[PDB]
């Protein structure tokens, strides 16, 4: 936080010469002085760089045409305006939120005005760093404590050790002497939710909509857990979504609950839809729990929100539809909800209070925000029993947390406080929007086959698209309406293959093959189905990766076209089967990769094999304690009908759960079993495009095995 | 790592010449050069300065004087040898390890020479750092993956920002890029244990002492609770030491299991001793297996060695004894056991396999070793159901860990390893045996009362000091022979107060008071009782912390004897109630309080809280179960007799567990209540010694109630 | 290879001063940086100096006048675009070969910059360096072998003598070093087309539309010779 602006040519050396003291003892202070050329000049300087903490420029030339655009950048922003004689306020600025420092043209005046502008920068600084981080950043600077843990006492151990001088010196001192514990008693505590904690916790809430947050060090995989603990005592019933990430799984396996999911809905690709509406009706639940043995009516419901791919739920309907007393969206996909109006509606924390209910967000802050990994957070908006959900918390959070990630958490807040936090994800929705018009305008403009985005026919409005039942784009038939929701910044490309229909096309490029592609130019693809890619435009891409990824598309394009070698075109999938690889040319790995799919029946042996659930014999907890017991064995893939499975069985794609621990493929299942010996068969054929299924063991005759519990 | 040292006057143009032009040739690749005095001057740099990084010498004059020297202290250090025309290797050398380049004087080599010495610095380095960190650090110099979690995409997202830029530029680069996920496909996986992570936990086990070990990113909080978890199904006995932490009560609320107490021993300063070794015995666990309620046959034991006190166990006879076929080593305090040998037969990974059983330890790397906050490990003796232990693992794991926490816990165990290694945990313990020494000398030296120190009559020795039953310097009655031993590194200090007999003395000084003063100038006390004051003297803690230490306390039995004003001698103990402390003197303080303590008997009372047990009424687990149904209530502390327990009360003193949810104090366990019934009345006269018992909350009248379940 | 020109004028310091800093932060690297006035001077530039081995330009501004013409002289050219906003990519683009880096305007990034900028003409000089060729000048800068034949071990042998010294120093350190024998193992061997030496074989035949070539070290005299005794036993007879 350094850069000044200087913005003028005044014609007056009564006012240029002060100004030019002025820049030079700013700069004895270690600023450094920029000079815009005019108004809008200044506002790119601004706009492109945080670091420009303060604007000197003539009060009756500029205020006019400067401070209300300024006021919606940045409130907080410093100015330091040049009074004349007359100078006087315009009644525009009266609602305006400005800081403001009016000062005189006079020769010596410089290093007394420069100290000013030093002292108002530090304020600045002070005004936008929140508590907790703000006080470990002092503690670092001003502390001193000794016969402390970390045992490393501010990286000191390190510097006696070869190997620890390389990694402190990597790290660097502010980081090692960040790396504190409860010792620091002017910090407060995490668990005790204490001093700056509990001001960081407060905070939080504000910024996140929530009644009350937790800042949580291991994830939100433990943030899951911590709520479901406290949720769902041994003995209940939970509602689960199908569409669960692993550590629900982990929860299950580790609390004596039984499960009913929510049943997702898919389209021909293999993307996940949303749970249908009458999921959460009472008639359906109910019946579900006759059904079920051992079950009761739910006291829990998990729903993820959004699905990967960016489909928000209707919450309003959930909260008011879903009879059960604690609803807990896992929305580690969407941590950025409170800070656009167009997730109002969509997301656990819109609106207020749902009488007799507790609502819960849990959030991936280091995911889609900036925060450190391990970083999360639990949202509430209800009642709880602070003592026992603070004994929750306490259960799964370790005694020395480490304060970077906590640190972190606090400011991900700070960061998307106010108007730069406004502009920030507006900017992220902005570019998202601007690169899905440029496929689809790429898509008209070139020659012959291109990639399509998968949105409405037309995004001419900035919101979260409804999913229309009238409209095809989506795939998803006989959808709810007004109940699910396109993300405009999850952003996910079509390769061609498949029709409108859900039937296969007689051209198609397996988007695994562009992903490859992809990964050869050092862009990850977050997420891949058979015809699918899925690009995240969090707050990190910024228009340069834009840019680099639609180049990288239309350059596929272009060497798919020339029908370049693969050794040429994929070095990297070459390498790894040379003499498989040597003569090969792209368009024949695509259409023979595309062949195999469809010969296969790929798409709709998926959709078969999701559409119906497998039968739970015995709850995820209950087979874990015969795992615990020794009681499992491994049999052929191929023998798995009338088995208890072990462990969990997650298959890639369309890489959401298929077989849970406890349940057994029957006759009614079967096309769960027929798509897993579809993958181990289709994954055989091409090096680099191996089966991957988490749960099934290749053997070394290339059978796969499962585990199973002993009969 | 950029020290070069250059070692001589020759009196030969021919060779200074050269080493003059070579000296200017490292110093445009950046290296510091110095030039040691002689032979033991540069010993004495190498030995202070972890970054020289290489030694120049000629080879005739210096060879027979440095190799060996060097040596033994880095296998590894290079060394640049300037050859004559008839040097040559001495027998001597052969068994020495050396890197050694030999190089010839000549005008105009000196560029080159210099390139080869980067060269082999880069070597060197490759050469010391373990290969996880290694492929981390080569990836945030030279990767470039985009569109990838974290978010924040290299520190990228927070430089968009006014408040991120300041974390950012507070973190720096290092820090933010090295903060990232599995996406960077070469550094493999921490859940799969893949590529360098498999390769880190291998080498972590090696330097450790283990068959296989686990980093665990939670603390050894999350450590503990994936060995209890894997170890103990529903409806199995634990043995568990009744010395426990809080970790391990969460264990037992988690987990549907009946705990059994191992009953550790205590001396009069309410400082823990080990458990009996009748604990360990066949008979005496039949027994209680036969008189609680559900109890089979343990399935798993937890022992907490050593002691918070610095006690640790003869395992030998542990592991002999002890008929349980897992038994789990909470070894949070004594990481560092592998590096002497003062510590075999003492620590669970000490010796070879045992049949039939597997041992643990679990360890906070980040407490007494080098490593970021959150650094734990588990250490496997013994076979595992690889996958069972992986599903268990996984279950308290995230699935985005960080890095920089993992690379932490790799390069600790790069830092322990050899001979730096022996050398530094060598050199923590001479400095915990010259500073007992100081105490003991200060205290023979010094005019009237001094502190003294918890250990043996004569430390002339270094070892881990058998305790004896012949010697009362322990306080312990009747203890075993060959069974406990004292840790050199934790220093136990004592203050006057109690006489030998274990009775009161007419003149105290309690250590809460010293420890206020310690804070004061900015020195932690780890841990405080009546008349006792724990500092641990970890490779952290250097000759300069150690001599402030001293000091310290010279300083303050100077300023006790001087009696002066508390306002003045203690500031910040005055500023909790100016009021209350503007006229008293430290001398009446500590008389005043002393009294206390002696009036209430609290000495007494706290040996025989311990020494009864609570009746277990229901295991943590119902009683934990019944919390999460809202089935407490709270009552006065004063009506708890005949209550059950919701909460673990945890008074300090001493600071370990005294009631466990789901016990109940009975007529036969009174001394429990009347214990603390003591504490809350000698708490609630002097500011700034308030009673502190967890699980007990102070009412705005004074009174203290505690959580129990309804009836 | 350490030629980078910068193209222009633009009006707002917003722009202008960090390219200032990056021209700092590239010659702090060790390129000479040059300012053509418009864009056929520097294509002009490009056509007559090989060394020139990257582009800094405004992309609204310059791509369409640019991406074409420089796509014509060297596919491989690094370019480094600098984007607006709104900053998009036409259609014309799509077929061309390219070799772009796009980059934003802020104070402070030129440090980052100029790295990435290092980075790119490395990845540019082995993109357009033959397999063999880039071996043999990586072994020079990288390899330590001793016991070695040529006797004169990089040259070594030369340094210890008067009139050897001449010799090493006209010749120069590079030369000296390069030249190597089968010894070095990582560069493979020409008589059993390994290696390297098999990956330049298939480059020279690809690029001389040849089912197989063979390098050979004695002129065109001994590869007629070559050719004839393999394709004419004795007693046969030839045109
Ligand atoms: N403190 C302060 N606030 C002002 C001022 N002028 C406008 N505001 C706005 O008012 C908010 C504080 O509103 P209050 O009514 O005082 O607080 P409350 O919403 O928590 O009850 C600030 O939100 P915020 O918490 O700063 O964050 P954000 O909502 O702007 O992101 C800020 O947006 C001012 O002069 N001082
Ligand atoms: N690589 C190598 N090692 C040598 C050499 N000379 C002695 N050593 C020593 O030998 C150890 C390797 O022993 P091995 O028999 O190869 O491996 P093992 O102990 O894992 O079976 C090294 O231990 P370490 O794992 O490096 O650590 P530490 O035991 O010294 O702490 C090091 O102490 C050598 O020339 N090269």
């Amino acid at each position: 936080m350094n850069v000044i602006a200087i913005l003028n040519h005044m014609g007056v050396y009564f006012k240029e010469e002060p100004i030019r003291e002025l820049h030079r003892a700013l700069e004895r202070l270690n600023f450094q002085i920029v000079y815009p050329n005019d108004r809008d000049d200044l506002l790119k300087l601004i706009e492109n760089n945080a670091r420009l903490c303060g604007v000197i420029f003539d009060w009756d030339k500029y205020n006019l045409e400067l401070c209300e655009e300024i006021s919606k950048m940045n409130e907080n922003l410093p100015l330091y305006a040049f009074a004349n004689t007359y100078s006087t306020l315009d009644v525009s600025l009266n609602d305006l939120r400005l800081q403001i420092s009016f000062f005189e043209y006079a020769l010596g005046a410089a290093e007394d005005i420069a100290n000013k502008i030093k002292q108002t920068t530090d304020e600045y600084i002070n005004t936008i760093l929140p508590p907790l981080t703000k006080a470990l950043f002092k503690y670092v600077r001003e502390g001193k404590y000794t016969f402390c843990t970390p045992g490393h006492m501010g990286g000191t151990a390190f510097q006696k050790s070869p190997v620890g001088s390389l990694f402190y010196d990597f790290f660097g001192p502010n980081t090692m002497k960040s790396d504190i514990s409860i010792s620091v008693s002017e910090l407060g505590s995490l668990l005790d939710h204490s001093g700056p904690h509990k001001e960081a916790e407060q905070y939080i809430a504000r910024v996140f909509n929530a009644d009350r947050s937790y800042m949580v060090t291991n994830g939100t995989s433990t943030a899951n857990k911590i709520v479901g603990m406290y949720s769902a005592p041994a003995g209940s019933t939970i509602l689960i979504d199908r569409n669960c990430h692993k550590s629900l799984t982990h929860l299950m396996m580790m609390s004596d609950v039984t499960p009913i999911y929510f049943r997702p809905t898919r389209n021909a690709y293999g993307i996940l839809g949303g749970i249908p509406q009458s999921e959460f009706q009472h008639a359906t639940i109910a019946k579900r729990v006759k059904e079920t043995p051992n079950a009761t009516w739910p006291v829990h419901a998990v729903i993820t929100n959004s699905t990967y791919d960016g489909l928000l739920y209707n919450t309003d309907f959930i909260k008011k539809t879903l009879d059960v007393k604690s609803i807990h969206f896992d929305s580690a996909w969407v941590p950025y909800t409170n800070f656009s109006p167009i997730y109002e509606g969509k997301c656990g924390m819109s609106g207020g209070r749902v009488e007799g209910k507790v609502i819960y967000e849990t959030q991936s802050t280091h995911k889609l925000l900036a925060a450190f990994s391990q970083a999360s957070m639990i949202h509430v908006k209800g009642d709880v029993n602070e003592e026992t959900f603070n004994e929750a918390y306490m259960m799964h959070t370790t005694t020395s947390p480490h304060y970077g990630i906590v640190a972190s958490t606090e400011t991900a807040a700070a960061m998307m406080k106010g108007n730069a936090g406004k502009r920030l994800i507006n900017g992220s929705i902005e570019r998202a929007i601007k690169f899905r018009k440029e496929i689809k305008r790429l898509r008209t403009e070139s020659d012959g086959w291109f990639f399509d985005v998968w949105q409405p026919d037309h995004i001419d409005t900035t919101e979260c698209w409804p999913l229309r039942s009238d409209s095809t784009w989506h795939g998803f038939k006989n959808i709810d309406n007004e109940h699910m929701y396109l993300d405009p910044i999850k952003v996910t490309l079509l390769t061609p293959g498949m029709e409108k229909d859900g039937t296969m096309s007689d051209f198609g490029i397996p988007a695994s093959i562009v992903a490859k592609y992809l990964d050869e130019h050092g862009i990850v693809v977050e997420k891949t189905g058979p015809y699918n890619l899925l690009f995240l435009f969090s707050i990190g891409i910024d228009k340069t990766k834009a840019l680099s990824l639609l180049r990288a598309l239309t350059d596929f394009k272009r060497a798919f076209d020339l029908n370049l070698r693969v050794k040429n075109m994929l070095p990297s999938l070459y390498r790894e089967d040379p003499e498989f690889y040597e003569n090969m040319r792209i368009q024949e790995l695509a259409q023979n990769i595309h062949k195999l799919i469809v010969h296969h029946n790929l798409p709709d042996l998926m959709y078969r094999a999701f559409e119906v659930l497998p039968t739970m014999v015995m709850t995820p907890y209950a087979a874990f304690q015969k795992e615990l017991h020794g009681m499992t064995e491994e049999v052929y893939l191929d023998e798995m009908v009338g088995r208890i499975n072990a462990n969990m069985i997650l298959p890639y794609p369309p890489g959401v759960p298929l077989v849970m621990p406890g349940e057994m493929i029957t006759e009614e299942s079967r096309p769960v079993l027929e798509f897993l010996q579809m993958l181990c068969e289709i994954g055989a054929h091409y090096p680099g495009f191996e089966t991957d299924i988490h749960g099934a063991y290749r053997q070394a005759d290339g059978r796969y095995t499962v585990k199973v519990l002993k009969e």
